């Protein structure tokens, strides 16, 4: 065994991964816009009341379909980032450390990558739909997780400005009308503004 025991970290986000098993098929990793299938191998420990679509218990192991950039909770969003570090067939002990130092611990396996689209490949039309879905997740997490909501809108905005100017876009050439793009960009800018106000409203409310 070579891959077993190897480790990855993102100190900034309190994420750590340690490989415990591998059924090798290839060294491909999920992209930021991929669709994957993965399983939770046992009950997550120390969830501590935090909402999670995948880790929240109520039989193991259990399978899930996941499209990157759709998660609506803090834990789930960070689940995605861990999954983006798996190769298919890999089983890893994962952890999310909180501000209080307490660790949420879980064991995941990436079963396969259903679709591994690359951003660079995408047409302007397809980029729009990715920006549109990201904004939707932003809107859906606005009340419950404003920092993540914010990050969503930022990600959506960043995708779109790759096509500035917008005035040179036509359905005929790019697949999409440049008017639709600048309208969606403006909606996102407005959402980021709202988010900052939402964060202010609760900065002095304790966790």
């Amino acid at each position: 065994d070579w891959y077993v025991g190897t480790e990855w970290e993102d100190k900034n986000r309190g994420l750590a991964k340690k490989v415990i098993g591998l059924q090798f098929t290839e060294m491909d990793k999920p992209t930021i816009i991929s669709t994957v299938e993965f399983s939770v191998n046992k009950k997550a420990t120390n969830l501590g009341g935090r909402p999670s679509k995948y880790l929240v218990s109520d039989t193991y192991p259990q399978k899930h379909s996941l499209e990157m950039g759709t998660s609506l909770t803090a834990v789930d969003c960070y689940l995605e980032l861990l999954l983006q570090q798996f190769v298919p067939g890999e089983t890893a002990a994962c952890s999310i450390t909180t501000k209080t130092g307490e660790r949420i611990e879980f064991e995941l396996k990436l079963e396969k990558i259903v679709k591994n689209t690359q951003v660079e490949k995408l047409s302007a039309a397809e980029i729009y739909e990715v920006a549109l879905r990201l904004k939707e997740s932003g809107v859906a997490t606005f009340k419950t997780f404003p920092k993540f909501a914010f990050d969503y809108f930022v990600r959506a905005a960043k995708l779109l400005i790759t096509y500035k100017p917008f005035d040179k876009l036509t359905k005929k050439t790019n697949g999409i009308n440049g008017q639709a793009v600048e309208e969606l960009f403006i909606q996102i800018q407005t959402n980021l503004a709202a988010c900052l106000l939402q964060e202010k409203r609760y900065e002095h409310v304790i966790y």
